């Protein structure tokens, strides 16, 4: 790091002006992208579970075995960001544990 | 504002989990510091000397003068006279 990271930062940002630097320090790009991604994910029937802290969605071609006004049982895909994959699991889904539509 | 509906699911998760903004944030900080900007922890703002403006007061623990402040709310560089205590300025950025 140190002088090496100095060099990396210099190669990447050396030619640009202070305005880009601040744009990056306050993560204006990243934060928005993350938001736009959330919106689209939501559009594609992905819901974010608060406790499980992952994106989940009903396995297409499978309706919930049991359903009510507060919860539902069934098979859902869970996104594992650590291994960059999608895994299916029978799960007890409680609606109140889902974030609302982004934005 | 953008039309993401056309791209792969994998790209969406990439944008959500792995856009790399955090890394660019660190590099930005390193670059700011290397261009003589300092970050004031309490004021929560990046600061740099205004050119042609020597400090009015100068002691071994602080100085007073006019400096540039980047106002991230109004998104503009702003000049302000300020009492600057050195030990309130963060050291050069490093890995967390």
């Amino acid at each position: 790091q140190g002088p090496h990271m100095d060099k990396l930062a210099a190669i990447k940002l050396g030619r640009y002006g202070e305005d880009l630097l601040f744009y990056l320090y306050y993560m204006n790009g990243g934060d928005v992208l993350q938001l736009l991604a959330a919106v689209e994910l939501f559009n594609r029937d992905w819901r974010y579970h608060k406790e499980e802290r992952v994106w989940i969605t009903r396995a297409p071609g499978m309706e919930p075995t049991m359903k009510t006004n507060t919860y539902e049982r069934g098979t859902y895909y869970f996104f594992d960001c650590l291994n960059w994959r999608k895994v299916a699991k029978e799960f007890h889904l409680e609606y109140d544990k889902l974030e609302e539509r982004p934005h």
